This record gives structure tokens, sequence and C-alpha cells, in this order.
């Protein structure tokens, strides 16, 4: 009766990413946060075990992992290092427009370099004046012969400066219809007129570089176009339907690491002559953390299976999975700090970092407010 | 990619129980509550379509439905009538000790009558002084030759007076070890010295009879014994591991009926010149209801698949599924009343009944407090 | 240091209403709910001790109680019988438009009969198509010589059929400006063309009659006019600023009765060899109930003192006090049922009635959704 | 009608501390957090306006501010800089044992230096193995002639290394009765054998030094004794009854600063062509923040008035006020980050610091779990 569980192959994958995460990523997580530096040790360990971008098709040299397998990878990394989990999460985000909409030529150019780990991808959608409202974006792409000229800026770009390739959405007709006047382009780190802003100083995922992209008359070839002129925002929304699920998986892993840590601690710490775990108020808090986490996990996996099949109700299930898991991770990490007492408030234990990291999952890949808008729309239509 | 969803056969089953529920059960639900009367129309409709006790093995004339199929049945009935949903839920509860522990003879005597719908089963575990603490039960069974003499009382017995057979747990050795001095027996409605208390006057599931069992020197044959002398409470705990999942399914169905009703209403009701559904605060409430309901549903189905396979972590997953779903149903039904305004507070709409019914799911089949104890124990061991 | 507490006189008043409530009201509360009948024993006890309408000025034969004293009265009654608490709460609601806007003649006609207890007042604002949106009300009043002719209907009217006088708001100019085309009138139970609908069948406050008013060409004298033609809705909003505070006080009293009952019970009930009160998970639930209740109480009293002084921020504080207290009462009463287990779900204990009653406090005197709208408006302006 | 509000004098005080806070403290708050450095600019501004230790009696050169005035001071500072708010909060904590239990001589020695601002006080109660369980503390004080010899360690000491005087509790008889074998002593920064641990690396209140005290055969005179030998822990518990209220006030101020910031931002930020404040889901979030904050504020002020009068129910009201306000501040600051979107997650806005700071209020001055224990005990006795 093989219902409502991952395959044996999924559980073998879980065990393999967990070994890489616990051995090679976990020891660097505190230093990555504390120095706000790219998790380079994690990148090398993930590249060596083909966990840096596992979703890429076997035809491009990739692992060809299904959406659920890719979720389990992001979850198991996020359990020890949220910054590291963004390597496969943002590699999928930046590549998904090519995978969903790109010509065979565009895919053949870029996906093999992702698969081999020679390049990371970033995704440039958000702006200073258009964050949630991406249809109002002002970055523009203008034909000049066979070339495109890009002018404007993207805000908040994960892995900027480390990524070699940038999937960028820009307005291709300022007079075209709202939502259907945008196109997607692959931009290279050394394209002319392309600079980075100063790294953002963040609450959490501090090792993950977060930087503005500045486009000053960036001239790129005509073959950088991903999909059809004007269909870029449709491609971006379709991308979001898959990638929101992976942030739900990230939220689940962060919450799981915090719960793992809190459970180990309250079994050992003694006060008033017994283990903290022996206090029934503590037992109720642990049961709440575990029940909500497990509900969030199963909902992420249901949305992941929907992502793999492209189920017609993926928008609802993905928006629900991402909003629920991030809300639950925020609550669980706030309680994991609580359960360690004073120790929990110090950077000598990892639970305060896990709480600071959990907060991003409620904001990026669609704010939980936008997620509630999307859910209500899917219910009422 | 057939992961994390019910089978096509499960969805055909869902459609068939939903037709019986909407056509034959739903029209009587208000009158069943209002007159506090047994849902007789629902019993006949369920018996005619073999949905009254679908878990019974095909070898006993039963449907042989898996634990997930049985959950979907209880859910789809509970969506229109919570009292009616207790026909298959309590038929499973009362029969499960026979199915888990009974001799071939005991099973052959009782299960065919359940399968055909000639008899309903009840489960007599709780008492006046031993509710949560069932190991402290005082009802006693004493050998008299080949017979057993039962003395005491059971409290809160669902379907009492309607059920023909009562699976009753009693102390078989007041000096034996705590938890291992109890045995299970099948008691018949016409066994001598066996009476019923006055029906309880309840907040909700008002059509479901709830009555004390009084045992005054009840003499029954030796072959009424279910399993081994002293193993009755082990059988009762094992039963609970499966049946808690079905109350989670009941909670999911009640919440789904309330959400279905609230969604239909806020699309039609207009205030300040627009549909109530057009207010973003309302949209956020609907998204919260739907997200939490969907998380509770997937968690119930994960626990149901664990029940079918007898997964070693069934205790955790069942306790989590039942506690989560009932907590979520309490919150959703309280908001469904809210969303109808004044109308919601009147018995002319069904959402106030759905709120009164939701509250029982937090109490029976282990209080949500006992569920948190069980969850914490499974985490810490 | 006499800061942040009621006066000694307030505490003497509290003790006096508590005696009347515990001796004369509490014994009838269950029967009042169970038979859905007016709390006549409570009315007579309240009239005999001048607690039926204590806010009326001493110049009209009244007690002249301040807004805080009147809150304490409603709270102490609502602790034992929510239906009874609506006698002074709705007596204030129906009289407040006369007190805020009425001529000396109108006040002199009606307030002495309220003060003596010869008449109760009702308030007719809501309609079938205009509940939250009262500015869209369709009930009309048309001059005919010195008379007014009323046509339409009011929905949900508390104490209808028992009250002698009805303060009714009606459109006095269907072409006048939105919100400034409505007037208030005193309607008598025996005015011609005036009938009542069938009593609503409610979730709770079942003894409180709730009935439609039907106006079929109701001819009333010109001197029935309360305040100025067109200022009726301004008077209604001003009324709401004071009366919302009294529903917050009602919510506090219902929650207090449920907590009083739960605390007494968990000290006595034993399971697993100790008092339920000895379980730390239970202690945490009790601390949550008590802390939230006490916060809600102090906020109601702060809003009551604002009501007495007519502080410029009364809208915010009243809306906050009513929304907070009713939300907290819903949560506390749902947990009070929980803490009694099975007993809590039966009508033999009062906590299920207290939960059914608590739910109305979130809906009437402005839904908690309208309260959040009002709060946000006061913050942002 | 002067009920349920601060005095005119309190509101003049509020305006005066708010000017010092907005002009002199607020500009340094970000740099204080970012460099984890003592808020020296705030200390000088507070000392110059007599807001560094306002509770000290006029007989010692102090302001003599009542407990409510002192709460308003801590609140108004905590609104702009939580680290700065600990100057008057910890000055009261460390001095309160002298004020409650000290001889006239001890008070005359130390309180004038606090009043003038020549010295800050710290409080040394907690240890590595005795945090919540202070009766199990192991730091010892041993008579040697007229001297005392202190040996052990205190953990988590706020303002350590900056404070000149340390009120330290130590075991004076390892064989005396539990809770009645502890005494309080004033320790000087230059007492022999007295060192500090390395500053803790914290989630928030990063400018507030937090350091272990190490006592290696610390010899101090007999006149350092505060109160009676063996009554130190009674003095510590009594201190906590007053000081918990001031952490509730701190939590209120942090939440108020976050709400002030979020409200200003959502009025200005536009998305989808309107102000964020114009979205009703946002309006509901703002109403929730404001209602809960206002309930927490009024409850803190009720507990403060109880602290001033020494009301017999101060334990309950203080524990409730501190637990409620800190829980509410955690929720409000987490939502204030949310409402700024990406900006909220960056250290360029202050709301992420306010969230990191809010988390300490749930842990120190008795964890919210200990607060629920204390509340339950006061309810059940
Ligand atoms: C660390 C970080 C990493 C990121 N990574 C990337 C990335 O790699 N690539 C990329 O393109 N983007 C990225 N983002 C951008 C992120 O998706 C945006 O911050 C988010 O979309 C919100 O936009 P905003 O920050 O402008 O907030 P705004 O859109 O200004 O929203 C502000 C507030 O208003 C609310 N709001 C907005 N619209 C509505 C509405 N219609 N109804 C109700 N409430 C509403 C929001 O929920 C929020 O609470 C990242 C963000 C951060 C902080
Ligand atoms: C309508 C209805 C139908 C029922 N149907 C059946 C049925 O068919 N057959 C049957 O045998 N039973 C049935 N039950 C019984 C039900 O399972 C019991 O009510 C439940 O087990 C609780 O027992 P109690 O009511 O005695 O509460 P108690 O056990 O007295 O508990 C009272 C309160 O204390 C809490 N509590 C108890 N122990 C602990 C602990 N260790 N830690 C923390 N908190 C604790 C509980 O959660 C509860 O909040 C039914 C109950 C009802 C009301
Ligand atoms: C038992 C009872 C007693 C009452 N007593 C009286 C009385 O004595 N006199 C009297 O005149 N009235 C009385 N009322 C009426 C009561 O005030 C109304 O029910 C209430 O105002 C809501 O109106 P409605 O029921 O038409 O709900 P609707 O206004 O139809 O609202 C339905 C739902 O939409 C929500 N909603 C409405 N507008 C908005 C908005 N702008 N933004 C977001 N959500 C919105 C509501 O909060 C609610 O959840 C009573 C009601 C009841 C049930
Ligand atoms: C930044 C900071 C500043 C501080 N300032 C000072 C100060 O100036 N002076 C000073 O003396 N102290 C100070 N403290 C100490 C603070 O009061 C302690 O951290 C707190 O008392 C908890 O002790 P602990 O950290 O050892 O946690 P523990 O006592 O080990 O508790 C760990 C967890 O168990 C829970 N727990 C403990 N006992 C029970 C129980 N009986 N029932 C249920 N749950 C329980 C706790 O709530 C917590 O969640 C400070 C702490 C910090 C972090």
């Amino acid at each position: 009766f093989d219902l409502y569980r991952p395959t044996e192959e999924h559980e073998a994958l879980r065990e393999a990413i967990r070994s890489v995460a616990e051995d090679k990523i976990a020891p660097h997580a505190a230093d990555v946060d504390e120095q706000s530096r790219f998790p380079q040790e994690a990148y090398e360990a993930l590249r060596a075990s083909d966990f840096h971008a596992p979703h890429v098709a076997e035809e491009y040299g990739g692992v060809g992992a299904d959406a659920l397998a890719t979720c389990i990878v992001i979850e198991e990394i996020a359990r020890v290092c949220a910054s590291s989990s963004l390597i496969p999460a943002v590699n999928k985000l930046g590549s998904m427009p090519l995978i969903l909409s790109g010509s065979d030529e565009v895919k053949q150019r870029y996906l093999p370099e992702l698969a081999s780990g020679e390049a990371m991808f970033s995704y440039g959608l958000s702006e200073r004046e258009a964050g949630s409202d991406t249809a109002s974006m002002r970055t523009r792409a203008v034909r000049d012969g066979d070339d495109w000229i890009l002018n404007g800026q993207k805000s908040w770009i994960t892995n900027a400066g480390i990524s070699k390739y940038y999937t960028v959405m820009a307005v291709t007709d300022p007079d075209g219809p709202r939502g259907r006047n945008i196109s997607a382009f692959v931009v290279h780190i050394d394209d002319p007129g392309f600079s980075f802003g100063e790294p953002e100083r963040k609450l959490g995922i501090k090792g993950s570089p977060t930087r503005e992209l500045i486009f000053d008359n960036v001239r790129i070839p005509g073959d950088r176009l991903v999909g059809k002129v004007g269909e870029g925002l449709r491609t971006a929304l379709r991308t979001l339907d898959h990638t929101r699920v992976t942030i739900g998986a990230q939220a689940v892993g962060i919450a799981q690491g915090a719960l793992d840590y809190a459970l180990g601690y309250v079994k050992e710490r003694k006060q008033f002559g017994k283990a903290i775990a022996d206090f029934q108020g503590i037992q109720f808090m642990l049961a709440d953390m575990a029940m909500k986490l497990e509900a969030a996990r199963q909902m992420v996996y249901v949305a992941a299976a929907k992502s793999e099949r492209d189920d017609a109700d993926l928008s609802f299930y993905g928006a629900a999975a991402k909003c629920f898991a991030s809300d639950v991770a925020m609550e669980i990490t706030t309680d994991a700090v609580q359960l360690l007492g004073g120790y929990g408030y110090t950077r000598d234990y990892p639970v305060e970092r896990m709480m600071r990291d959990a907060k991003i999952t409620q904001i990026y890949e669609g704010t939980n407010q936008i997620q509630r808008v999307v859910m209500a729309r899917q219910l009422l239509k």
C-alpha cells in the first residue's frame, strides 16, 4: 500500500543529502552567517555529490530529479544551513524559465553548465518600485538590430555576483497590454554596462549574497531571448507555481533543524531536579512544533507531486504549502529559541540563526499576503 | 508520478459516497440535530450502498475498504451530517478489537452481521471515574464456571441503545499488573442485567445517542472473550492508533462543509455595494480556512496510509492528525459562523450546528491534551 | 495611589450586582437557555435592586451610574446568564439615542418609565439587506401632516416583543446625502401596522428574544422624532461608540464565568491519581485564559472611562475593547468546555452554553471585521 | 472622571522622555546594535535629564518617580532603543533589593551614586546550572571574621563591566532550608578576585553588555550585606514582582516603535497603484497589532499601579502583564518586518532589530513558561 509517502529511491536520496549536509555543510553554517559570506564549502560538497542543481534533465548532463526529490534536497540542506539551501533552490528558480519556455538552443547553451556546476543561475524579477506588483516593472529591453539593449535595475537578487547567468524579465513594449508586454533574457556576469549594488545587510540568510542588478545600456545578442516576446511574465508566474513549493520545503527544513536542536537540548538540560523535557508545558510546546511541522511537510510533498505532474490546482496547493510552512517555521524557530532559555538567545547555539532565517520564508517567492490573495482567487473562481 | 494522492478507485469511491451524502443524508441533518434523534434515513441510505461499515473484510461479506478509503467515507458523510459519520466511524471502533485480537469464531459470529448492516457496534471503554485514565477502569469481569459476570458502568457510549453488540473492556484481575489485567468482551443488547442510562443532552452530534451502560451481574458465555485474558487494554490502545485517524477525517469533513457553505454565501451576500468575498480581510480569512483544512486533510491521509500498513510511527502520526484536524475544524467552523453574520448564529443555516459538532472532535478518541502527551512521548523516546 | 482601578464605590456596586446575579439569576440560566424563554426571574430581581437600567440620569428617577459602573453591572450578570445581561445592555442601547440627541420632552416621556422598570427599550437599526452597511437601510419615514408614516422592516431586534419602546432609524429623504438622510423615532409596541416576526432559533443567548420588526404604514405622531431630521445615523454611530464597550464587558463576564467553572472543576476532578489542575499543560491553559481575560477586562474599563469622559479616541478604544474581549471570550469558553472533558460537552454543565453565548459577542454591535475596519481607519487618519 | 488613565504629570513626563529618546537616543540605536557597543550617548542624555534611574527616593537625591512613571520612561526609551531602555530597567533591578531590604547605611552608601548617575547597578542572580531554578544556586558566601568570602559565578548579567555595583545573591548556609539559606551582597567592580567573562554574542539587545561574573575568593566587608542573612531569595522574588512589570513596559515600547514604523511605511509605499495601507488584509493586520499592543499597555499600567501600592495580587498581575506584553511584542515585531517586505528584512530599517530585541522580553525576568507557572499557582491557591 504505497500511498502518501516518498519512494524508497526518495528515502535513499534523503539519506545521501543528509550525509553531505551533516558532514560538509553543517560545520560552516555559523561562520557563513557570522561573516555574511557565500557558503563555498557547501557549494563544493553539493557540486561533488550532484546536489547543487539536481532538477536539470539527464539530456543536459543533469540528475533529472523529480520535484519531490528536489524538495527533499532543499529541506535536508535547509535543516543545517538555510544560505546553502538557496544554491539548489535559486539554481532551479533562475533555470525554470529556460526549462518551461526556452528554445532547444538556449537550453543547450546554459543547462549543461548548471548541471556540471561550472555556473550558478540567478533570477531578476523584482524591482525597487515593483516588488509584489511585477506587472508594473520598469526595466526595459529595446531591439537594436539583432541585439537587445537592457536599461533599469532589479532588486533583492539572490546569489548575485556569484551566479554567472541572470534570467532577467524586462518590458519589451511599454504600450503593449499589462502582463503581456514583458520578455525573459539570459544576462551574463560580464555583459557590458551590467553592475551589482552593495550587498544587502540582512536579518538572516546572511551568507546568501543579495544585491541589486544595474543595467546601463546593456547590449546583448538576440539569441539571449527566453521564450516568445511578451510571454515573459506568464513564464515568471508559471515558474513561481513550481518554486514556491521549494521555499515551503526550505521552511520545513529550517523548522526541522530548530526542533531537532530543541529536542536534544530539553532532554539534557535539568532545572528543578528534572529534565526540561519532563515538564508537561514543554511537552505540549514540543507536540505543537512537531504536529505543525509534520502537517507542513506533507502539504509541501503534496504540492511537489502536483508540481511534477503539473496538476491544474498547483497554484492553490503551492501557495498554501509555501504560506503554511513559512508561518509554521516562524512559530517553531521562535519557540526553539525559547526552549534553550538564555543559551537560545546566543549565537553560540544555532537556533537564533534558524529564527532569523525562518523570517525570510514568509517574504520571498511571493509574500504570505500575496499567497493569501492567490489562494482566495483560486477558491472563489 | 502517482505520489501523494488517493488512487483513481479512491476518487470513484469519494464521488459515490458524496452522492449518497448530498442526496439522502444532507436533507435530514438539521432535523436530526433539532430533534436529537438517530439519523435513521442516513443509516438506511448507507446500508443500501454498503457505506455503513466498509472496513469489514470481504471474507465476512464486507467491502474490504482500506483505511484511507474508510477515512474518505467518514469525511464525505461528516461534510453534511456529523451524527451520520459516526455510523461507519463507531462501527469500525467497536469492531476493531475483534478484527485485531478476536478468534476466527468470534469474528465469524459478529462481522457478517456488521457487513450486512443487520447490526451496529458500540465500544465501551470510558467510565465516570476513568475517562482519559482507562487503566484505572473499575468495571469487572469474574469467571463463574464457563461464564463471565460483568459488574460496573461505561460512560459516554456512542450509538448505545441502537447498537446490538457492545465491545466492553473490564478488569479480569484486580491484583494483576496495571494495564495488563483487562479483557475485552462482546455484550449483546439483550444480555441479562444490562441497561442504558438516559441519553446525554449534548452541545452537538445531537442525533448520535450517547448513553451510559449499566452492568448489574451481567452473565455472558465464555466464548464472548475477545483475544487473551489481560490483553484487553493493549487491544484498546492498538484500536485507538487506527480510530483516532478516522476522527481526524470526521473533523476534516465537518470543516469542509462549513467552508463550502461560507464560500457559497460570501460570493452571494452583498454589503457596501459588493460581494463580501470581494473584501480582502474576508479573502485572507478564507485562505487561512482553506490552507489549514488542506494541511489537516493531507496529514489525515498520511496517517490513514500508515494505519493501512501498520507503520511503526502510527501513534505519532495518528495523534498529530487527530489533534491538528480537530483544532483546525474548531477554528474553521467558528469563522464559518462569523462569515454569515447574524444568519450564521441561526439554526436556519447549518454552520452553527457544524461549529457545535466540531467541538466534540477535540474531546473524544483521546482528548487533544492526551494527544499532545502521546506525541511528546513518541518524540522523546 | 488610586490609579488604574475602579473606585471603592465601584467595588461595592460589583459586590451588590454579584449577590443578585448569584442568588436570583444564576439558578434560572440553564432553564432560560433550554426553553429559549425571556429571563423573567432575572428581570424582576434586577428591577427590584435598580440594576435593570442603571445608566439613566437621576433627573429621570434613574441611578445615574457612570459608564464603568454600567460595564461592571453587565459583566457580573453575563458571568451567570448572558441572556439576562442584555436587559441593562439593550436598555442602554435603545435609550442612548434619546440620551445623546432627544429633546427634553422626548427624554421626559420615556426615560422615567425605563428608570422605574415599567418599560424596556429595543433598538431597530439593522435590516435584511443592510446589516453592517446601515447607511444603505431602506426602512422609510414619510411626513403626513404632523405625523410620520414608517414602512419597511428591522432584522435581529434584541428583546423585541418584550420591549414597550423601539428606537427605530429610518430614511427621511431617499434623495438626501448618503449617511445624512436618516432620522430616529420612538415606536410603541401598540403603534398601528407594527408586527413582530417569529423568534429566531439561535446558537446561544437563547432566552433573549430576537425578532424582525415589520412596519406596514405605521402612523406615529410628529413628537416621536429623536433629534434632528437627517442626523439619525450620526446618532446611531455615536451610540455604537458607547455601547460596543458594554458588549466587551458582556464578553468579559461570559469568559469569567467559564474560567470560574473550569478552575473549580480541575481542582476537584482527578485522573491518573492527581487533580487535573496538577498537570502543567492544564496550568499553562489556565494561565493563558486568565492573562487574556484580565487584559480584556482592563481594556474594557479603559474604554468605559473614555465613554464616560467622551475622550476623542473613544472609537479606537471601544472597537479594540469589543473585538479583543469577544475574541478572547470565544477562545476561553472553547477551552473551558475542553477542560471538563465529556462533561463539558453536556448541557448538565454550563460551559457549553457559555461557549454558544460567547460567539454572539464577535458578531453583534459591529462584527469584529467592522471593528478591525474602524480601528485601521482611526490609526491611519 | 479620572479613572483608568495616567495623571497629567505622567503625560508631561511621557512628553519629556519622548523628546530625549527621539533627539538623543534614536539616532544611535542602529550603530549601538551594529557595533554591539554600550549606548553611551543614551546614558549621557538620560543622566542629563534625570531619566537614568528615576525610581530612587528624593531622600537620596533621586527623582522619586512612582512605578507607573518609571514604566512610562522604560517604554518611551524602548520605543527607539531597547538596549538604552535597560539603563533605567537594570538600575531599578540591581537597586530594588537595597530599596526593599537594605539597612539605612547600605541605602545611604549606594543610592545617592545611582541618583546622581555616577554609578550603574547590575543584579547577579542567575547561574550556569541555576537559571529558572534560582533556589538551587551554588555561588557561596562564607564568613571570615567580619568579612565575607564569595566563590562561584553568575551568568547573563546585564550591564556587567559598565556597572560599578553588583547586587549578588549567594548561599550563606549549604545546610539551611531550601529558599531560606541565601543572602544578598553589594559587590564593587574592583573587589578582589572578581572578573568578567567575554561578552555574550546575542540575537538582540546587542549594545547591552551581557557577561558572566566570576568570583574567585572575593573578600568583601561585613557591611556589604543587604537585609538579613538567609532572606536574600525572598528579597529576589519580591524584586521580581516589581521588575517583571518594567520588562512588560519595555516589550510595549519595542512593539510601539515597530508599529509606528510599519504604519508610517504602509501609508507611503504604493503597490498595484495604491498605498499598502489601502489593502484591507493589511488594515486587519494593523488593527490586530494596535488592539493587542493597547491591551498589553493597559495591563502593564494596571500592574505598575499594583507595584506602587504593593497590592496583594501583584504576583499574578505582574506575571500576566510581562508574559502578555512580551508575547504580543514578539508577534507585532514579526508582523512589522512583514509589512515592509524586503526592506523589513534589511538592517537599513529598524524593524528587524526591533524583532530581534522583542525575543529577549519572553526569556529574561522569568521565562514566559515560569510566568505561566506563577499565574496558575496564584489562580489555584
Ligand atoms: C533576501 C531576499 C531575497 C530575494 N530574492 C529574490 C530573487 O532572487 N529574485 C527576485 O526577483 N526577487 C527576490 N526577492 C524579492 C522578494 O520577492 C520581494 O521582497 C517581495 O516580492 C516583496 O516585494 P517588496 O519587498 O517590494 O514588498 P512590497 O511589494 O512593497 O510589499 C510590502 C508589504 O505589502 C504587502 N502587499 C503588497 N501587495 C499587497 C496586496 N496586493 N495585498 C495585500 N498586501 C500586499 C506585502 O505582503 C508586504 O507585507 C528577494 C527578497 C529578499 C528580501
Ligand atoms: C459525545 C461523546 C462520545 C463518546 N464516545 C465514546 C465511546 O463511544 N466510547 C467510549 O468508551 N468513550 C467515549 N467517549 C469518552 C471520551 O473518550 C472521554 O470524554 C474522554 O476520554 C475524556 O474523559 P473525561 O470526559 O472523563 O475527561 P477527563 O479524563 O476527566 O479529562 C478532563 C480534562 O483533563 C484533561 N486531562 C486528563 N488527563 C490529562 C493528562 N494526563 N494531562 C493533561 N491533561 C489531562 C483532559 O484533556 C480534559 O481537558 C465519548 C465522549 C463524549 C463526550
Ligand atoms: C442575536 C442578534 C442580536 C442582534 N441585536 C440587534 C439589535 O438589537 N438591534 C439591531 O439593530 N441589530 C442587532 N443585531 C444585528 C447585528 O448587528 C448584525 O448581524 C451585524 O451588524 C451584521 O449584519 P449581518 O448579520 O447582515 O452581516 P453582514 O453585514 O451581511 O456581514 C456578513 C459577513 O461579512 C463581513 N463584512 C461585512 N462588511 C464588511 C466589510 N466592509 N469588510 C469586511 N468584512 C465585512 C461581516 O463581518 C460578516 O462576517 C443583532 C444580531 C444578532 C444575530
Ligand atoms: C540577555 C540576557 C540578559 C539577562 N539579564 C540577567 C540579569 O541581568 N541578571 C540575572 O541574574 N539574570 C539575567 N538573565 C538570566 C535569565 O533570567 C535566564 O536566562 C532565565 O531565567 C532562564 O534561565 P536559563 O537561561 O538557564 O533557562 P532554563 O532555566 O535552563 O530554562 C530552559 C527552558 O526550560 C523552561 N523551563 C524551566 N523551568 C521550567 C519549569 N519549571 N516549567 C516549565 N518550563 C520550564 C524555560 O522556560 C526555558 O524555555 C538574563 C538572560 C539573558 C539571556
